[PDB]
């Protein structure tokens, strides 16, 4: 009858993803902390609170859709990578979960974008696209 | 073993401990002789332990690492890692799948810092990153 924290965690990360793909805005407020705190390192934002938070999520323009391509549960913490459609464009996120009494804590966006790759490595590399993730 | 998660944890740490030591030998014999490492952002491949090792020893500059995140579960492993090379400092992204005891799969993430697009100025704060470390 006894759930791990691990497996708390995987369940919580699920339905985050499930409830915020499918719009689902009671119920995935339902899941944040009242204080979850929401980083996107890249950009050098952060918000605070589930209200803003929510609003944030809510207030997103064009029509996106996601797909948990992996999900990794560790005790409170949980690594998932989804890809995206936003807009026109194939991205890929990895986002880091916390979660602090059965409730999502914390939230770390990253956005990976396609890039050029740097010269002299050309004799060690096959050009392929990667099996699971979508740039393209 | 019930779990892999314990044995999963102890080898992602050791090859990012061996990787930042430039501990070749060691590093090398974590990985399995047939790992795939893929950079997704640049659909890049590399296949085999020794292309591999060779890419790693090839790779230019100054670069040091700190692991920031470290998550294992079953067979897998998540980590975050704070690249400095210069006065660069970049944030990595890695998805290790584990069989044998050895590293099968590499996938590596470098998300480049970028500016926001307009319209949640009232909904954000404009501040570094906790734990990720950008120029």
């Amino acid at each position: 009858n006894a759930m791990t924290d691990t497996e708390q965690t995987r369940a919580l990360a699920r339905k985050y993803f499930d409830t915020l793909n499918g719009r689902a805005w009671e119920e995935f407020a339902a899941l944040l902390a009242e204080d979850v705190r929401y980083e996107l390192p890249q950009t050098s934002e952060r918000i605070t609170g589930r209200a803003d938070y929510l609003r944030f999520n809510q207030e997103y323009p064009g029509d996106w859709q996601l797909t948990v391509t992996r999900l990794l549960a560790d005790g409170p913490s949980a690594a998932v990578s989804v890809n995206l459609t936003l807009g026109d464009e194939r991205l890929v996120g990895v986002v880091f979960l916390e979660v602090v009494d059965g409730l999502v804590s914390r939230v770390t966006d990253f956005w990976p974008e396609a890039y050029e790759p740097p010269p002299g490595r050309e004799h060690l590399v096959e050009r392929v696209p990667a099996e699971l993730d979508r740039f393209g």
